């Protein structure tokens, strides 16, 4: 039973290297420890204006947004609306190339239809030009054979996960997702009145905020104070606890293992290993040569409850901005790192592990 000033000392002694190392302009941590919030806070949310980093600034999560959009899906697949094994097609009947023809929600969600690039094109502006791209790519692998992270995947799973509510993505996540769980500083757009704690991004000298992209909001959009992220580990270690009964069961099912490649499992957003972990495997994985290549998968049947002893996790990115966020339920204990700069993955979680880890 580690006192305050022990995880005090923990965080100091990891994080305050990192940020002189990584040169973050500022930070914010949360430490989840036997179930409560510790929250740690340095440098600037806007260096110009000599602004500090506050436990209200927003930060860009990048595809930590992910792990909304699988909790959201988990809440359809709770209300019937949707089943992972449905095709695509079933929600999107314009899509009539061949190539689409076993091609699941389960796919679109978990990286594996066969090879969907990491990025959806930069001149994609229009419903039109979507449909255009996804008729027009021809797979690398079969369908279920191979697993390639990608934003032109799971965006596609997150916008056709909706149709059946008749809510836009972003209705849907406030009402579903946001709402039930009292993230009120947590936005896909950011409002008027909260641009005051909008954090910039900093990259090679530039002061940036993401710029829309087709599928954003479903891949990289969602911005969030660290107060939302520490309720948001909170929610997704202890799903019993939420009152909304699809909300916990999507909560469930997103921890639930689909594919295993190596010693990783794939849910929907979350990514998950069985814990202890050796910290080699996924601070070496998260370095992109790993976190982007392409891995063989092998179905789970059926796929396997959420597993408690399990390290759960998700980097993500913007130009910016730089986030990562990692929990075992079972201890009820968790960390959020949040940084407006998109500083190397394999930083993020060694600093991570070697907190969580001193505090077991």
């Amino acid at each position: 039973n580690a006192a305050p000033q022990q995880i005090n000392d923990i965080v100091h002694r990891t994080i305050t290297p990192l940020i002189e190392q990584q040169k973050i302009p500022g930070m914010a941590v949360a430490v989840i420890y036997q179930g409560k919030p510790y929250y740690f806070t340095w440098g600037y949310a806007d260096i110009a204006k000599k602004q500090p980093v506050t436990q209200q600034t927003l930060f860009e999560l990048g595809s930590v947004s992910k792990t909304f959009t699988g909790v959201l899906g988990g809440d359809a697949i709770a209300r019937g609306e949707i089943k992972l094994s449905d095709p695509a097609t079933k929600y999107w009947p314009e899509l009539t190339a061949k190539q689409w023809n076993g091609i699941t929600l389960l796919h679109l969600a978990t990286y594996t239809a066969g090879g969907l690039p990491l990025q959806v094109p930069d001149e994609v502006k229009s419903s039109s030009d979507l449909l255009r791209f996804y008729q027009n790519w021809q797979p690398a692998w079969a369908p279920g054979t191979q697993r390639l992270y990608a934003n032109s995947s799971i965006g596609l799973f997150g916008a056709l996960a909706v149709k059946p509510s008749g809510l836009s993505f972003e209705q849907a996540m406030q009402t579903r997702v946001f709402q039930p769980l009292k993230l009120n500083h947590t936005w896909i757009n950011v409002p008027p009145a909260e641009e005051k704690n909008y954090a910039w991004g900093y990259r090679e000298g530039k002061a940036v905020h993401v710029s829309p992209g087709a599928l954003d909001a479903e891949t990289y959009g969602v911005k969030s104070t660290i107060e939302d992220m520490a309720c948001w580990v909170r929610s997704n270690m202890n799903p019993r606890d939420i009152n909304d009964k699809t909300l916990q069961q999507g909560i469930q099912l997103a921890q639930s293992r689909y594919w295993q490649t190596g010693d990783m499992y794939q849910g929907l957003g979350w990514e998950m290993l069985d814990w202890p972990v050796n910290p080699d495997i996924i601070v070496n994985g998260s370095d992109n040569k790993i976190a982007l290549a392409a891995r063989p998968v092998k179905a789970i049947t059926p796929p396997t409850p959420a597993v408690r002893a399990s390290w759960v996790h998700k980097t993500g990115a913007t130009g910016g901005f730089g986030s990562y966020v990692a929990f075992i339920p079972e201890k009820e204990l968790g960390i959020v790192m949040l940084a407006n700069k998109n500083y190397p993955n394999p930083a993020r979680v060694a600093a991570a592990w070697q907190i969580l880890n001193a505090l077991q």
